[PDB]
DNA sequence: GTAGACCTGGAC
DNA sequence: GTCCAGTCTAC
């Protein structure tokens, strides 16, 4: 999931857990726990704390408790669900938070790529992994000036630049490909080759795409122009969409609309 | 920048 | 059987 999907999770999960107190924490795949390194310490410190809020920073979810904050990244396939602690768990459930009212928050992740870090609230934003993140795209903090500053400094592809969470936080493979198509820019061109006009246009489309995706509850799949449409005609010019590899990942684009 | 890592299951 | 699907690492 990318920013739109994570934001949809944040909004829907909050009312299902706010106000509940943690009674136990069970871990079935220790590698997911990154800090504290010892999973026994990770579990023990959360017992007795109550959920007070849930925020999002980039692609991360930030569970706010009493003293601590739990920072969770779903990576490629992580997912959360709330259910009765009396029922059998679903396959691939690796971490479970048991509440005093008999319900529980379950974390599932088939590929086991997700991560979890716990810090005191005041230290969360000053320690990894949140410390080095770029600005939120839907905030005044993200502007053309900010994009140009990083752009006019590197020769790597513009797609590689957009996937860099230190530049701006929240974009993944789908929304980077969609934003570049809407702005009319080829994904493989050097970031330093973009003109000032191209930068302003890219910024504008990035904000519009991510904003619209949030409103639609994420993949919005019926509104995709290029992602996963290789071999199909472009919705704007009819030219077949193509797929290659850029920045080490699948890349979709229209050879006529993007230059 | 270009494959491999970490891991598992679906489509061809 | 073989290719495909968010970050970090080593040549
Ligand atoms: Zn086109």
């Amino acid at each position: 999931p990318e920013l739109p999907e994570v934001e949809t999770i944040r909004r829907t999960l909050l009312p299902l857990i706010v106000g509940k107190t943690i009674e136990d924490v069970r871990i079935f795949w220790p590698n997911i726990i990154r800090h504290p390194r010892d999973s026994e310490a990770f579990a023990a410190r959360m017992i007795g704390q109550t959920v007070r809020g849930l925020e999002r920073r980039g692609k991360f979810l930030k569970f706010l408790l009493d003293r601590d904050a739990l920072i969770s990244h779903l990576r490629m396939e992580g997912r959360y669900a709330v259910a009765s602690a009396l029922e059998p768990l679903e396959p691939h459930t690796h971490v479970v938070f048991c509440f005093t009212d008999g319900s529980e928050l379950r974390y599932r992740d088939v590929r086991k790529f997700g991560t979890m870090h716990v810090y005191a609230k005041e230290e969360a934003d000053r320690r990894p992994p949140l410390a080095e993140l770029g600005p939120e795209p839907l905030s005044p903090a993200f502007s053309p000036a900010v994009l140009a500053e990083r752009a006019v400094k590197t020769k790597r592809s513009v797609k590689a630049l957009l996937l860099d969470q230190t530049v701006v936080a929240g974009f993944g493979n789908i929304y980077v490909d969609e934003s570049l198509f809407r702005a009319g820019i080829l994904p493989g061109r050097p970031a330093a080759s973009l003109s000032s006009k191209e930068i302003e246009r890219l910024h504008e489309e990035m904000v519009a795409t991510i904003g619209e995706a949030v409103m639609k509850g994420g993949s919005f799949q019926h509104h995709l122009y290029v992602y996963g449409r290789q071999g199909n005609p472009c919705k704007r010019c009819g030219t077949p969409i193509e797929k290659t590899v850029v920045a080490g990942r699948g890349t979709h684009y229209c050879p006529r609309c993007q230059r």
